[PDB]
This record gives structure tokens, C-alpha cells and sequence, in this order.
């Protein structure tokens, strides 16, 4: 092949007297003429590349066969219908349904018909205490205003005027008089208020209930009645970290707000009443989190009692028919137990293996409630759970064109450099042998608390069915361990998520999984980073790497205004001269090095993203390219139906992986 030409420049930075050369400084401009015209020129030469791939096509047919499938949701009772949400697998929009007694199920509220191009989606949707009345919020795509939209159920057709000025709001009914949501704007800044809408009245005269006076003033403001209208419960806060709670007793008339948490030192949120017993999730002086009781009279933390106790494992919290469910995340995967209101544990809920699951969220009195499981092998599968007795059984199987029992997914831990403990999750169509030959690729993140519980996905299950191996590392700087897990990846530690990632690829060819010529790593954002980093320091490691939007000048990440907000895991080269000495050590825009061979890459960015911004992804590549001595290609895919997109990069990727690794025919037949 041969790469388009990349200019280079005479900039130079200065760090604590060090000087570092950046001479693709001017493709940092993702919108000048000469930064577009280099994208275009790049993405020909790799569309040029990845034509002469002779299976391409069929990989792509592949996957568009089996992109796209119905999906359902589980029912939920309100009045007198169920209601349950479905897509025939081409609406954009989840259409809600219901279904009474003895008749057919009909449509109910389809977002898709608000929207020209179907973009305007349902957000918020909550019914009055007697099922008739809905209220419901739509954003019309990407705004973060909102309307209060209020339905007659009965005749599907508006009660009143939709509220208007909504923002960052729930909607919570106080019976059926009328419900509580948030708003910055007087009805008749950066003040979030809590108001209370009465039906049968105008919103200019809906009366404010929290965050007008000094005193109350908060950037965002939450309201919930609990399910049998005593208690209402506020949070209010300024940051994602930590809020304050107000609690008020409806049971009452004017009834004043007592403080459940005056200080935004800790999460705390309403799980639950029973009588004028709270029960509230929460860290404070609880990592992990932990569910307490308190009495609504006098609920201040230095009440709390333990009803569920912190444990080593992150806990959340869910209820229905009248039992809590703790959920745990036990090595990157889901444990269930189920609890009575007074406690006592009642039963670990047996799940139908190793994922990731979403329900146990009922009113009291349902008589059973429903809950959805998947892994990197299992499409979503909703389950039907009886509450007392403890029997589960199927609800509802994916209709996604993939058997389950034609794939395995093991879980593995291996050994980093220190010594540490962690998990890999493989998973491959069965029937797999262990020779060290398998197309595998291997995945991980590795920062922000953020943990890889397993999820299914079609691009996934094709790469299974072409015989690949899927891997995923919970690598440190993930949450799955908790606080210390996520610091021990952070700033002058950082290298230790690296550090995982390579014992993970070491632990793959040692175990027979695959070897060194077959194995391609990959990951997006940070897991870009993460991808750069492992191929700058160990390029002989892989034979693919593919970093999706990654960070990948560290030196100068921050000074892009979506960056200035990853400084507590990252840190900055203005930090100090140490902060800035570990950045570029392992920086992988400053770790390409001239005569080195890379293995073969795709790096892959949008044209404009003002998140991961273009900047790194081009630069890196100009590097590379400028760099790399060896026989491997450095290409970069800049994208510019979007389901015909996703299908398109996936086949991309695919079709490159495989190439790379000199298929001449696809491992397994299309």
C-alpha cells in the first residue's frame, strides 16, 4: 500500500524544561480544509486496502442477516391492562403495547409516528396510582429538554396541555391528584426546583415544593413518592457525587421536610417504605454500599441501621412483591439474593449461569415478577420469577438468530505482573480446541470504575460463528472490585492497567487458546488508549490492534474541554514534573518509534467528536505510519442506515482482522 502524504510541522511544546516535538500539530484541527482533505485521502487508501479481501462481502451479508430481530420487554400491570414494550426489529423506537384479560394485544403509544425520522424518544413514563392517567416525557433526540405529556388512558387521547420546561426530571404521582417533577423555570438558571402538578389546573399555578429559597438552592433536584403515597422523598445535589435528602410525611397536612442527609458527602436514595420505616441504599461510610432502615421522624444518618450490611461486593438494590433483592456483582457477574422487609434472607436466587441481569423491580402486590439475563453467549432472555416458592421459568426467548447452546463462555483469572488476581471471561462457538491456533480477540477498558459485566452482542456472536474467540479482562482501574480496584489504575499507576491487559494476551497463547499471529486486541475511549499504549510497548505481543477513539496524546488531552473532565484517573503534563514524566512515559503518541514494526492496525474515529476529540486518532495514525518499519499496515477508517453504518465498520474490522492474519478463505464456512 501506499499512505497518503502527511505534512509535518515545527511545533514544539515545552514541559518542565523538557521539549516535545508535535509535528502533526495541525491535524489537531479536525475542521480545516487540509484536515478534511487528509481524511478523505486516508479513508481511500484504506477503503483501497480492504477491498482487495476477498470474503469482505461475506461477512458483511452475514451480519446484516442477522442484525435485526424482534425484542420484548417484560409486562407490567397498571389498572386494568399489562403493558409490555416490543420492536418488530426495524422501528428505531420501542413501541409500548397492552393487553387486558380476554383480548388481543394492541399498540399503545409508538414514539416512531412523533418523529419525521423517528429520533423523538419516550423518556420518563408514569402512571397515576389507578392506572388511568399517564404521564410521560420525550426528548427529541439529543436536547435535554423535556415536556410532561398527560394521556387518558382510556381513550389514548390528551387529558391536558403538555408541561413544558422540564429538565433532568423524574415524574412521581402523589395518588392521583397530580405528580412532582423538576424544573429550572419559574411556571408563572441553574436552580433546579421541585414543583407539584395538580391535574385539572394550569402549570403556571403548580406549586413549588423545593430549591427556590438560598438555601435549598441545588444544580439537581429529584422527587419520589414511594408506592403507598406516604412518604416523599428529595434528593438534591451539584455533582454526580453525593447528595442531600429530604423527607416528608404526606400522611400528614403540611407536613415540614425532615433531613434524611443534610451534607453531600455520600450517595443516599429511597428504596422503599414499610409503615414509617425508610429504606435507603448507600455508601456513606460504605464503599460497596449498603441498605439501611431508619424511622421517616427523626431519619438522620446517625440513625441508619444495617438491614443489609456492606459487603466486599458492590451491591444494588431492587424490590418487588413485597421482598428486596440485593444484587452483587461477584466477579464481574451478577449473584441475586432475595430478602423480607425485616432482613432475613429468604433464598439465593438461582440464575441461569454467569451474565449480567436487569428486573426484580415490581409494585407490592404482583403476583410475580420478571427478570432478563444475557452474556457475551446468550441473547437477552426475560424469566418469570414466583416470589414465594422461588421457581423460575422461561418467559420470553430472544428471537436473535443465534443458539445458545452452540456457544460456551468460561470464566478464567490469571496473574498480572504483581501478582494480581483477575478476571477473563472466553467465550467461542463449542467444540473449540485448545491448539493455539483460534482468531481471537482479545477486549478490555480499564479505567473510570467502569466494569465489564457481560453483554450480548450480534457483532460478537458472528465472530464466534467465523470461528473466532471473544476475550474480555476486568482489568484494574475498573470498578469490579470496588474503590481500590479503580485506583490502583489510576495516574502514577496506570501502567498497572496495561499491565493486565499484556498478562491477558500472555495467558491466551499459553493456555492453547490462540497464539501470537492470531491474536488481534481491541478497545474504544479509554479502552483506546489502552490498545496504544499495550502496542507501543509491546508491538511484537499481537498481530492486530485496533483502537476505537482512543486518547491518545496524553500530554495534550486535556486541553480539549471534554478531557478536563477525566483528570482524576488520567491526571495532566501541567500537574507536575513527575505526573508529567509518567504521562509521556507511556503516552502512545510519544511511544511510536521509528524502525520499530507495529503489527497490523486499524484506528478508528469519527470525523468530528467532541468527546474523544479526532485529534488523537489522526495524529497517532500519522505517526504510525510515518514510523512503522515493518510489513504491516497502519490504516485508519474516519467515519463520516446508521445501522448500515455499525454493520459496515463491524465488517470492516472483521474482514481486516482475519486478512491480517493470512486467511485466505474465512476460518469457518459463511
Amino acid at each position: 500500500l501506499h499512505y497518503p502524504v502527511t505534512r509535518q510541522g515545527e511545533q514544539v511544546d515545552h514541559y518542565f524544561g523538557q521539549a516535545v516535538a508535535d509535528p502533526y500539530r495541525w491535524l489537531e484541527d479536525d475542521r480545516s480544509p487540509e484536515t478534511e482533505a487528509w481524511v478523505k485521502a486516508q479513508n481511500a487508501v484504506t477503503q483501497d486496502y480492504l477491498a482487495q479481501i476477498p470474503y469482505r462481502a461475506a461477512i458483511k451479508e452475514k451480519l446484516a442477516a442477522s442484525w435485526n430481530y424482534a425484542k420484548e420487554g417484560a409486562p407490567f400491570r397498571e389498572g386494568r391492562y399489562h403493558y409490555f414494550f416490543k420492536n418488530d426489529g426495524l422501528q428505531n423506537q420501542n413501541v409500548l403495547w397492552r393487553q387486558q384479560e380476554g383480548k388481543p394485544a394492541e399498540v399503545f403509544l409508538d414514539p416512531n409516528t412523533l418523529s419525521p425520522d423517528g429520533t423523538t424518544a419516550l423518556d420518563q413514563l408514569s402512571f397515576s396510582r389507578d392506572g388511568r392517567i399517564l404521564a410521560y416525557s420525550l426528548s427529541l433526540a439529543g436536547s435535554d429538554w423535556r415536556e410532561i405529556h398527560l394521556m387518558d388512558v382510556e381513550s389514548k387521547q390528551p387529558l391536558e396541555t403538555p408541561l413544558k420546561d422540564v429538565k433532568f426530571s423524574g415524574i412521581s404521582w402523589l395518588g392521583n391528584e397530580g405528580f412532582f417533577y423538576s424544573s429550572y423555570d419559574k411556571p408563572d438558571t441553574d436552580q433546579h426546583k421541585v414543583y407539584f402538578h395538580r391535574l385539572g389546573t394550569a402549570q403556571e399555578d403548580d406549586r413549588l415544593v423545593f430549591g427556590a429559597i438560598p438555601a435549598q438552592h441545588h444544580r439537581y433536584v429529584g422527587a419520589t413518592v414511594t408506592e403507598d403515597d406516604r412518604f416523599l422523598l428529595i434528593s438534591a445535589a451539584n455533582s454526580t457525587s453525593g447528595n442531600r435528602l429530604y423527607v416528608k410525611d404526606l400522611s400528614q397536612e403540611n407536613a415540614p421536610l425532615l433531613t434524611v442527609q443534610g451534607d453531600l458527602d455520600a450517595d443516599v436514595s429511597l428504596v422503599d417504605n414499610k409503615g414509617s420505616t425508610l429504606y435507603l441504599l448507600t455508601n456513606r461510610d460504605a464503599p460497596n454500599r449498603r441498605l439501611v432502615t431508619v424511622d421517616a421522624a427523626n431519619p438522620g444518618p446517625a440513625h441508619w441501621r444495617d438491614l443489609i450490611p456492606e459487603r466486599q461486593q458492590v451491591l444494588t438494590v431492587h424490590s418487588g412483591s413485597g421482598y428486596l433483592f440485593a444484587e452483587y456483582m461477584v466477579d464481574a457477574t451478577a449473584r441475586v439474593e432475595q430478602f423480607d422487609y425485616e432482613g432475613k434472607r429468604v433464598r439465593e436466587v438461582a440464575l441461569p449461569g454467569l451474565g449480567s441481569v436487569s428486573g426484580f423491580n415490581g409494585k407490592h402486590d404482583d403476583p410475580a415478577l420478571y427478570f432478563g439475563f444475557e452474556n457475551y453467549a446468550q441473547p437477552p432472555t426475560l424469566y418469570r420469577f414466583e416470589p414465594k416458592s422461588g421457581a423460575i421459568s422461561l418467559y420470553r426467548a430472544s428471537a436473535a438468530p443465534f443458539k445458545p447452546e452452540d456457544y460456551v463462555s468460561e470464566q478464567r483469572f490469571y496473574q498480572s505482573k504483581d501478582g494480581t488476581r483477575v478476571p477473563l471471561i472466553i467465550s467461542y462457538r463449542k467444540g473449540l480446541k485448545l491448539d493455539g491456533s483460534n482468531p481471537t480477540i482479545l477486549y478490555g477498558y480499564g479505567g473510570f470504575d467502569v466494569s465489564l459485566t457481560p453483554s450480548f452482542s450480534v457483532s460478537v456472536a458472528n465472530w464466534l460463528d467465523l470461528g473466532g474467540v471473544y476475550a474480555v479482562a476486568n482489568l484494574r482501574g475498573g470498578g469490579e472490585y470496588g474503590q481500590a480496584w479503580h485506583l490502583a489504575g489510576t495516574q502514577q499507576n496506570k501502567q498497572n492497567v496495561f499491565d493486565d491487559f499484556i498478562a491477558a494476551a500472555e495467558y491466551l497463547k499459553a493456555e492453547g487458546y490462540t497464539r501470537t499471529d492470531r491474536l488481534a486486541i481491541r478497545g474504544g475511549s479509554n479502552g483506546g488508549l489502552l490498545v496504544g499504549a499495550v502496542m507501543t510497548q509491546r508491538p511484537d505481543l499481537m498481530r492486530v490492534a485496533l483502537p476505537a477513539v482512543g486518547v491518545l496524546d496524553m500530554l495534550r488531552y486535556h486541553t480539549f474541554t471534554a478531557g478536563t473532565g477525566w483528570a482524576y484517573d488520567y491526571g495532566t503534563s501541567a500537574d507536575s514534573e513527575a505526573m508529567f514524566d509518567y504521562l509521556k512515559g507511556y503516552s502512545p503518541l510519544h511511544n511510536v518509534r521509528p524502525g520499530v514494526s507495529y503489527p497490523s492496525t486499524m484506528v478508528t474515529t469519527a470525523d468530528h467528536d467532541d468527546r474523544v476529540v479526532p485529534a488523537h486518532s489522526f495524529k497517532f495514525a500519522a505517526t504510525l505510519q510515518a514510523d512503522n518499519a515493518g510489513p504491516h499496515p497502519q490504516l485508519i477508517r474516519i467515519e463520516t442506515t446508521p445501522v448500515a453504518k455499525l454493520i459496515e465498520q463491524s465488517a470492516d474490522i472483521y474482514a481486516f482482522t482475519l486478512y491480517e492474519m493470512g486467511y485466505r478463505e474465512l476460518p469457518r464456512q459463511p
